[PDB]
């Protein structure tokens, strides 16, 4: 029953998920003047050439592009991370309007949407065990702004008709998530949480400084999705973002000067 309406939205989640008011919740505002350059952070290593996408699913709160994570085919390493993190899925959060939609903000600026590439620490064996560990997940966050189209997103846009409603899935093989990356891998990093229930505090967040641009037609297609199931009253899947949470006792580090 959690969701993003007036009656079950982010301000309600604490009643089922008390960790909502915890010590390391996400997203946060990234105050660019207070994040500290940390010259000891390494370059991020994104190794996606062997990625195997399988399926795309509307789960009633976003859509997930899911990957085969039973071997080291698409991994994230380096940066703030120790060890190897396997890509399991990516999804997006977006707005009803171009002026909102991202979860992280940068000096209080909201982007039109935010992509999360979700990875789990292979020393924990599987995703379900990894979410129980403080260093269990690494999520790569990438901001979307509206402008020129992103060619490598179009295959995702074009399948959304087939997963309009909650519970719908479609084969989605041979999708290359390298086509969703910006040029620069400059990033901010901080310890945080899943941004949907169960809000577990298991995520090293790596948020890229450079946004990707997508076309107005691309984001319009996200906004045609439905939160509801087929044969239920239509509620457009829009504004599926949690707002910024208190930073509390955390420092955001920057990979760049
Ligand atoms: N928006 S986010 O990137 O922070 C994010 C990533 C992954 C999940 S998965 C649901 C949590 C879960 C699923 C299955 C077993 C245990 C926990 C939720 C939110
Ligand atoms: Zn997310």
């Amino acid at each position: 029953h959690w969701g993003y309406g007036k009656h079950n939205g982010p301000e309600h989640w604490h009643k089922d998920f008390p960790i909502a008011k915890g010590e390391r919740q996400s997203p946060v505002d990234i105050d660019t003047h207070t994040a500290k350059y940390d010259p000891s952070l390494k370059p991020l290593s994104v190794s996606y050439d062997q990625a195997t996408s399988l399926r795309i699913l509307n789960n009633g709160h976003a859509f997930n592009v899911e990957f085969d994570d039973s071997q080291d085919k698409a991994v994230l390493k380096g940066g703030p991370l120790d060890g190897t993190y396997r890509l399991i899925q990516f999804h997006f959060h977006w707005g009803s309007l171009d002026g909102q939609g991202s979860e992280h903000t940068v000096d209080k600026k909201k982007y039109a949407a935010e992509l999360h590439l979700v990875h789990w620490n292979t020393k924990y064996g599987d995703f379900g065990k990894a979410v129980q560990q403080p260093d269990g997940l690494a999520v790569l966050g990438i901001f979307l702004k509206v402008g020129s189209a992103k060619p490598g997103l179009q295959k995702v846009v074009d399948v959304l008709d087939s997963i309009k409603t909650k519970g719908k899935s479609a084969d989605f093989t041979n999708f290359d998530p390298r086509g969703l990356l910006p040029e620069s891998l400059d990033y901010w990093t901080y310890p945080g949480s899943l941004t949907t229930p169960p809000l577990l505090e298991c995520v090293t967040w790596i948020v890229l400084k450079e946004p990707i641009s997508v076309s107005s037609e691309q984001v319009l297609k996200f906004r045609k999705l439905n939160f509801n199931g087929e044969g239920e009253p239509e509620e457009l899947m829009v504004d599926n973002w949690r707002p910024a949470q208190p930073l509390k006792n955390r420092q955001i580090k920057a990979s760049f000067k």
